[PDB]
């Protein structure tokens, strides 16, 4: 009769709240996802706001953080461990350093089979071309692009075909990007005016989803600094 618990948060007041939990009954996704980080995304020096971003982690994959980033990882890949601090304190410190070693850590997490969602909600009317191009720009900032140029190019072509729908996207619509355990991407669209979902294409090339979500979580110039900041803090609590 009297619901008393908050299940969503207002990432940006111009669009609808982001749910803390996304299940296969709410969206066309494969498992239960929990909000990890969130924030607004801006572009260019004019700080032009383009969308609100929600990053989600599969509930059943929360164990993968500590299974991957542990005291073994720490001494295997770092040679500057402060022995006065615990392993989790050192791992947290190194993740917050926000340097090339932080990227390595996030990339290793992504290789562990960690399943994720990105919910992208435009704050103005746009179109699928611009959403797609924004993902390409993000992917292209990953530090390892130059060492995987040809394979990545094949993946970016898959990304074009994955955007099966063409045309307008309304403010407050949702693009849903799901990262599968194997690294593939599944795309989906939510028409919020008519409350209709359209499943779109897939990208099976692993580099695409790996580079995209790595840049969301730890990019030097990430699309949403606040989503990066909140997601990293939340990942640290799972150590």
């Amino acid at each position: 009769a009297f619901p008393s618990h908050t299940e969503s948060i207002q990432v940006d007041s111009s669009v609808s709240d982001f749910p803390l939990t996304i299940t296969a009954l709410n969206f066309p996704v494969s498992t239960t996802f929990k909000l990890l980080g969130y924030g607004q995304a801006h572009v260019t020096f004019l700080r032009f706001k383009v969308y609100a971003l929600g990053l989600y982690l599969a509930e059943n994959d929360e164990n993968l953080v500590s299974d991957t980033l542990n005291e073994t990882y720490l001494h295997k890949y770092f040679l500057d461990v402060d022995d006065s601090k615990t392993p989790k304190e050192n791992l947290a410190r190194l993740l917050k350093r926000d340097d090339s070693k932080s990227v390595m850590m996030i990339d290793d997490l992504l290789d562990s089979g960690m399943r994720m969602l990105a919910k992208i909600t435009p704050v103005r009317n746009t179109d699928f071309k611009h959403l797609k191009e924004g993902l390409v720009k993000t992917i292209s900032k990953h530090p390892d692009v130059a060492n995987n140029k040809d394979t990545l190019a094949k993946g970016l072509s898959e990304l074009n075909d994955a955007f099966s729908r063409k045309g307008s996207v309304r403010k407050n619509d949702d693009l849903i990007i799901e990262l599968l355990a194997n690294g593939a991407l599944q795309f989906s669209y939510h028409d919020s005016k008519n409350n209709e979902f359209e499943v779109m294409g897939v990208v099976n090339n692993q580099l695409v989803g790996k580079f995209l979500f790595s840049q969301y979580l730890c990019g030097e110039k990430s699309p949403s600094p606040q989503a990066k900041k909140t997601a990293i803090d939340k990942l640290i609590t799972l150590l």
